[PDB]
């Protein structure tokens, strides 16, 4: 479950740090996730970012992974 280095290299640069450092990418996810975004929500969140179709791919699977864990929160008041 890897990106090409082509993918990495035009990564924005936050992209690029969660890609390669884990503890990035589960701070990243976590804020998403207490946002209370589902998963569509962060797609469209990347497609704003102009992130590339392969890129996507790859964080919507973390993000799934994520929140399949640690479950997609209920909103307060």
């Amino acid at each position: 479950r890897a990106l090409d280095r082509s993918i990495v290299k035009n990564l924005p640069e936050q992209f690029k740090n969660m890609y390669k450092y884990p503890s990035k990418m589960d701070n990243v996810l976590e804020s998403w996730r207490t946002g209370l975004q589902s998963v569509d929500d962060a797609v469209m969140y990347m497609k704003s970012l102009g992130m590339d179709f392969d890129a996507i791919s790859h964080f919507v699977d973390a993000y799934r992974k994520h929140i399949n864990k640690k479950g997609l929160p209920y909103a307060a008041a």
